[PDB]
């Protein structure tokens, strides 16, 4: 009665196209009158290593990118760049264009993932942005451009386009705006992430969930202070809990009549023992990719 | 692990979501063409639900008694029938946004997304295995039935699900778009029983098969099995047996890493028979029967 559950994708397919330069091929969203598209699609081979963005941008013409909706080809009529991204004007404008906002996503929040090859969707799965800023998600050659989202009402959220895969198997991209989440840069290099955490807020909400499907094999009568379980919590490479993420929190607490510092107790008792080869919910890992709007939705 | 459930895009079935409306009772629909598919149970009361007679409650039942909306605006209903479990609606127009379509019934352990929907609005999209048992673990809500589970094949989309209900340990059955139930189930407000679920083994090698194109293959061991000595042993660890159709299924996976169906159905007796003595595959001490040969295929390559 609990799943991991991607936004509807329509509204983004719409808007995906395919972008070419040379042999290099991925993918760009197409909104309104202006394609973006990593700004990777205007480097060769020899480029990808140390690329200088600028001067290899400046040597290309409208003409060399070709933009293909679906059977249709969109002719450029200028380009720029923002960041990271390029930004391709083109001379019609897309009718499928929802309405939508770009915005920077926290480290902790969830998002859906359409991935694209050749400017076809594929697949749709939820992702959070990772607090070392990576996002475990599944991305193979010519997935880049591919776009991360939320839809509140009738408004699509974009928050990433995808851009890399680091040598963990882990990925990164940037916002909108073209800027990475993390401390990572669009040149075909192994780079390495910052120490993981979890985000300890989401393995809450997860375990409220448990609770909700009635899974409790977890729970405890001890308790806990907010400072004694971040104490614990941080030993174990857990994200601290603020009391913003406890007052988040209150619905499934109330819900469920089991105070937030209580569900901290199970945690710490969890961390400091194990599972003892249980499981919960189905997984023998403390999942920490769901929210808690993400679980309160739900249920 | 690697590995996400990874749901096909939705947006050619959010484009034939409609909503169906008797009395109070409000459902989702099914839009192709110019006819609604929603299940029969939207012509009940609440309280002709705990054993409906459906052929009953139809007969009273006029075109003009069904509300179709695609969002608030209505659909003209011109002609109602009955086909197992679902009404089928004859409407006045051609669904514009209708896709390339087939009907298709699945088999336990193939996968497919779930578009869930409330009033003919989506509100999710995840991927669900039809359990041996038939049933599947999904998350529906009150307002959930008629939404229905797919797959997409180049243009077209099967659809190959039909939400109806769900049982007292909390899964989900419904029906295939002809309306006739998966497993033995019946559209009435009563508690039934799924029988005892299984393991579902071709997916199982399926994943075993995605651990060795990843270069995790400690378990390849230098024997083989039959396929019957196999299933008799599976069945003991609770384990489904295999059909000739899922060695078949798993005859690409077979050669992109050149081990043999049955090979790999010894390599999993060794596993059955011996656990995994503390070692992992793709990073879980847990096999994973929730990918099925197409989905790793999906993923990987
Ligand atoms: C999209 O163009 C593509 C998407 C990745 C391909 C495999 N999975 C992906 O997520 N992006 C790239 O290939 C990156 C292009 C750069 C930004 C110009 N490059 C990339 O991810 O390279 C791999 C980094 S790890 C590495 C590099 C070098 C040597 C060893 C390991």
């Amino acid at each position: 009665g609990f799943r991991k559950m991607a936004f509807p994708s329509g509204k983004v397919e719409g808007c995906m196209v395919q972008v070419t330069c040379g042999t290099t091929t991925l993918n760009g969203l197409w909104l309104d009158d202006v394609v973006y598209c990593p700004r990777h699609v205007i480097c060769t081979s020899e480029d990808m290593l140390n690329p200088n963005y600028e001067d290899l941008l400046i040597r290309k013409s409208n003409h060399n990118f070709l933009v293909q909706a679906g059977n249709v080809q969109l002719r450029v009529i200028g380009h720029s760049m923002q960041n990271c991204v390029l930004k391709l004007k083109v001379d019609t404008a897309n009718p499928k264009t929802p309405k939508y906002k770009f915005v920077r996503i926290q480290p902790g929040q969830t998002f859906s993932v359409l991935a694209c090859y050749n400017g076809s969707p594929s697949g749709v799965y939820q992702c959070a942005m990772r607090p070392n800023f990576t996002i475990k998600g599944s991305f193979l050659n010519g997935s880049c451009g591919s776009v991360g989202f939320n839809i509140d009402y009738d408004c699509v959220s974009f928050c990433y386009m995808h851009h890399m895969e680091l040598p963990t198997g882990v990925h990164a991209g940037t916002d909108l705006e073209g800027n990475f989440y993390g401390p990572f840069v669009d040149r075909q290099t192994a780079q390495a992430a910052g120490t993981d955490t979890t985000i300890t807020v989401n393995v809450l909400a997860w375990l409220y969930a448990a609770v909700i499907n009635g899974d409790r094999w977890f729970l405890n009568r001890f308790t806990t202070t907010l400072n004694d379980f971040n104490l614990v919590a941080m030993k174990y490479n857990y994200e601290p809990l603020t009391q913003d993420h406890v007052d988040i929190l209150g619905p499934l607490s109330a819900q469920t009549g089991i105070a937030v510092l209580d569900m901290c107790a199970s945690l710490k008792e969890l961390l400091q023992n194990g599972m003892n080869g249980r499981t919960i919910l189905g997984s023998a890992l403390l999942e920490d990719e769901f929210t808690p709007f993400d679980v309160v939705r739900q249920c």
